[PDB]
């Protein structure tokens, strides 16, 4: 077992193949796809796919029947490119990724606050994605959508009506405020994040700006979506500490965010301190920075995605 | 969720990788318990981020938790040891030739040119491209000596070399399975052919620069190919076994021994041969097959049951 443990990147890049491709858009509707007019279709190897295809069943990603495949039914998602499980995969193992792995041993030795991928790559991931399109493109449209994905449960669990200007810190392309905009009309929307060219979408003001120096004053509801896992206890205080400035006395924060839970894999932290010296933290240790901020939790709930438990924590200040 | 978590397989190897390749896994040996505390302090690596990561290797079932202290796992005690084969192989698993490799896997699959998914990448095939990168070369070659190594007394055990005479071991690397043969079988004449730009030195070892395509030498009388054909396609694999046949006479025998795909177990080596070689990982009928096209003759066959894998021992004589 510890041989195929080490070869686990093996599993990773053969679902890569497969989906990067687009060869898992021809399985579409849990259809039986016939490998062999596949390949005279497509002109990929039929051999050497019917091996590939092998290793899939054994992972469980195609089911074997008739002398056919289809993808499993949690899989469903592979056949569709605008999955958020689409643009992960072709995230998860690209160079860029990789050789920020290949810095982590070292990473561990060094106190400069340089994560992995700074080592690997000369400048910190958001900063990085300013000059590359592929890397910006695919997180930014991954983050699009879970984002969407979210906004009906999130929705149901708080009252977004009785707020009158809403401001998303980090909201990136501004999926969230905009999916809820459809829902809770005659509100004011605006999304801060860092903009060489503001975004354009009718009732959203977007706003180019930095949450270490500066939240704008003046909203009585801020979000802060999956940002603090980008970020040290150090750098989240501060940002939260910029949130405490900028709100009065009747003014709401929502800190969401993927939540560490014993149950589930740890695989998520250690990503985090990779790609930024990041982590993800447990209610308990989002309470401790919120409190070291000047802000004080009024609300916390569990929402369940099916990839992940999220935490959402309703701040108001001291 | 399960299937998030198999996408992310990759961070399972790279997390296995930190531990390793920085030497950190060293402080591990005999199965003590570390104190993560006294680590930091004498390492320099960092307390709590390095905490984390051992959480991780715990739930991956590398390491033990008892009292804010942690183990090796009994199956993981290779890792405290940097001679170890699995040390070798998480080094050469996630390096950045091999992942560049995987990166052009998909649209390997779409070519017809008899370019491997690794040439596509790099611009040689493997092993062309390891004479220019020691590295890999040096790495590659001690995975090797070391599978090599724990085979040795099982392969004695179920064969008899003392009736032979004249031993060559075609692709035979660094020499270690007849280097140690040949401690334990003496008086014969040991030879070694791989392809060598500097030969080797080992007392009572011929060591030949050769290349097994082209020709192999007559005037042995026990020939040994051990997990070559897996790096060739079906075409150059009979091309190899006749290039035997060729230096073979009636009373020659050659040793056919690899790594053999049973149902039972992974086909993650499988891919991995496609990547690297467009190889593949054969069953007994397929290897039988190839040695049946080249004019050879199965005399005898066993099963070795190594802790990782299954391996195919072939005996085979010409027609
Ligand atoms: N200093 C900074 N100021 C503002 N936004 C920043 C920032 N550093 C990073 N960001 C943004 O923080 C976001 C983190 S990803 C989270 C995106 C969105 N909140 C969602 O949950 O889907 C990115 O969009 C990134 O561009
Ligand atoms: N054309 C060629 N002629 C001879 N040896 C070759 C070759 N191409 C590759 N090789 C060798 O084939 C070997 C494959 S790895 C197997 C090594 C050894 N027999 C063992 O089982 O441990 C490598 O040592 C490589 O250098
Ligand atoms: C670098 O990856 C992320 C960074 C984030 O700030 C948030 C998420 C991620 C993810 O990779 C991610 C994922 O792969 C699957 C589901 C959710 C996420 C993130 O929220
Ligand atoms: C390129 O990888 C190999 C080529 C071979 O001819 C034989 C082996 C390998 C391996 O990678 C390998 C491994 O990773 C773990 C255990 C055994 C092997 C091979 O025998
Ligand atoms: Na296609
Ligand atoms: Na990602
Ligand atoms: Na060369
Ligand atoms: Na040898």
């Amino acid at each position: 077992m510890l041989t195929e443990l080490i070869a686990s990147n093996r599993r990773s890049a053969a679902i890569h193949a497969f989906v990067d491709t687009g060869l898992s858009t021809h399985f579409k509707d849990g259809i039986y796809v016939d490998i062999s007019e596949l390949s005279r279709k497509s002109g990929v190897n039929y051999a050497r796919f019917s091996r590939l295809c092998d290793f899939l069943v054994e992972m469980g990603v195609l089911v074997s029947n008739d002398n056919k495949f289809r993808l499993s039914d949690e899989c469903h998602v592979f056949a569709n490119p605008e999955s958020f499980e689409s643009f992960m995969i072709k995230l998860e193992i690209c160079s860029h990724y990789s050789n920020a792995w290949l810095m982590y041993g070292k990473s561990l030795f060094e106190d400069d606050g340089k994560s992995a991928f700074e080592m690997a790559h000369g400048r910190p991931f958001f900063e990085y994605l300013d000059g590359n399109k592929f890397l910006k493109s695919n997180f930014d449209a991954l983050m699009t959508r879970v984002s969407n994905l979210i906004v009906e449960k999130l929705l149901g669990i708080y009252d977004f009506n009785q707020h009158n200007r809403i401001l998303d810190v980090g909201g990136g392309e501004g999926e969230l405020l905009v999916r809820i905009s459809e829902k809770v009309k005659g509100k004011h929307y605006a999304v801060l994040d860092r903009y060489s060219e503001l975004p354009v979408s009718d009732n959203i003001d977007f706003i180019n700006g930095n949450f270490l120096n500066s939240i704008p004053s003046g909203y009585d509801l801020y979000i802060l979506k999956n940002v603090l896992n980008n970020w040290s206890d150090s750098d989240s205080i501060l940002i939260l500490e910029n949130f405490r400035k900028a709100m009065d006395k009747n003014s709401s924060l929502l800190l969401i965010n993927m939540v560490k839970e014993p149950e589930f894999s740890r695989s998520f932290d250690i990503l985090m301190d990779v790609l930024f010296l990041g982590k993800e933290r447990s209610f308990t240790e989002f309470e401790y920075l919120a409190n070291q901020a000047g802000l004080v939790v009024q609300e916390t709930k569990v929402i369940d995605q099916s990839y992940s438990p999220y935490s959402f924590i309703k701040l108001q200040i001291k």
